[PDB]
């Protein structure tokens, strides 16, 4: 009843044997549309991801929809929805939907549904053609309830950059920064009771579309997400090591704002600031201040308390920004590997983070999660 473009998956009937390839990186667009339009392969997958976190009280709400496999042994495409509140607790669902619909209306906006419609239940995202905000809609009865609303803030989009993260994943960041606002009713596990979330204010957040016909294992080893507001600095950095036996270097999608003025593009990282002066660059280390008391690490065998960020801008002249990064609270811990005292895992944070060039010391919040495979 109107002229849409559409791509409407169920788990039953898009999930491919065969190879597939997907259609190739939009440059400097949001890449909303899926890119495995009729058919999805075993290993492939696709991310739409949202996420925004409170200056004043550090509550943060993360949503990850996606489509692969893996969630075919669970009746669906997975969507997975966690909120930490500003006292601490946490709230998290991996919930899964037969039907996943993305589609482009006479407006331009594009709009994704997932449903489940023998439990009356969707999770709804909505792009607007110019990316200058995106809405989703929360409505699964017993279990989760609510809107979030992410608004682009003003300034360079940084969609004009390259997005390959690496050979085999395309990371696409539709919306660098925004302010975000979230209100949820959020339902424990038997449905008998309810608790009411309310992202704080001041938050902060952004989306972004990654994708890959590769599975995790087969592109990295481990990642390190990163997406933060340091006053008038604002970053997002994703990191992977290659996966286990590669000999290439790390990977990275990372970007540096200053008043909204994108002002480093790294594609790469290095290990000293002379590294490779040729190209924005991005050095990215591991900090281990167990005796600090504002500190946490992950529950699993890394035990890092936060890493050390350094943009350093191309040439002889360039500019160095540097940032702290303390991990402060835990929104989830969860394995990658059976239980022991070597095993591996997911684990997101909410981080602190002070620096800026020489001579500052501007200070933010900011959501963190590092993975590391086995």
């Amino acid at each position: 009843m109107s002229n849409v473009t559409v791509s409407a998956f169920t788990v039953d009937k898009s999930i491919s044997e065969e190879h597939v390839l997907p259609s190739s990186f939009i440059p400097g667009s949001g890449n909303i549309f899926p890119k495995f339009t009729s058919a999805i392969p075993k290993t492939a997958w696709e991310l739409w991801y949202f996420d925004g976190i409170s200056k004043d009280d550090k509550s943060s709400i993360v949503i990850g929809v996606t489509r692969n496999a893996e969630g075919l042994k669970h009746g669906g495409f997975k969507v997975q929805v966690f909120v930490i509140w500003a006292d601490e607790r946490t709230w998290h669902r991996d919930l899964f939907f037969p039907e996943s619909v993305v589609s482009i209306n006479e407006s331009g906006v594009t709009d994704g549904i997932w449903k489940d419609a023998t439990s009356n239940s969707s999770i709804s995202f909505s792009c607007a053609g110019d990316l200058s905000k995106a809405s989703l809609v929360f409505d699964v009865p017993g279990v989760v309830q609510g809107d979030m609303h992410l608004e682009a803030l003003p300034g360079d989009t940084g969609l004009d950059t390259d997005a390959r993260l690496g050979p085999s994943v395309y990371y696409v960041r539709p919306i660098g920064r925004a302010s975000v606002k979230a209100q949820l009713s959020l339902y424990s596990s038997d449905a008998t009771a309810a608790e009411q979330f309310s992202l704080g204010t001041s938050a902060n957040g952004g989306m972004d579309r990654v994708w890959s016909p590769l599975s995790w294992p087969q592109v990295m080893t481990e990642s390190y997400y990163l997406r933060t507001q340091v006053g008038p600095y604002a970053m997002q950095i994703m990191r992977i090591f290659p996966p286990a036996g590669s000999e290439d270097q790390p990977s990275t999608m990372a970007r540096l704002y200053r008043e909204g003025q994108l002002v480093c593009v790294a594609q790469h990282v290095v290990t000293r600031e002379d590294a490779l002066m040729t190209h924005d660059s991005l050095i990215l280390s591991k900090q281990d201040n167990s005796d600090s008391e504002d500190v946490v690490t992950g529950g699993y065998r890394d035990k890092n308390t936060g890493y050390t960020v350094e943009f350093v801008e191309k040439g002889n002249e360039g500019q160095r920004w540097k940032f702290q990064v303390r991990h402060e609270r835990i929104i989830w811990n969860t394995p990658t590997s059976r239980p022991g005292p070597d095993a591996t895992g997911n684990t997101g944070f909410v981080e602190v983070l002070c620096g800026g060039t020489i001579g500052e010391s501007y200070e933010g919040v900011g959501t963190g999660g590092q993975c590391e495979l086995s």
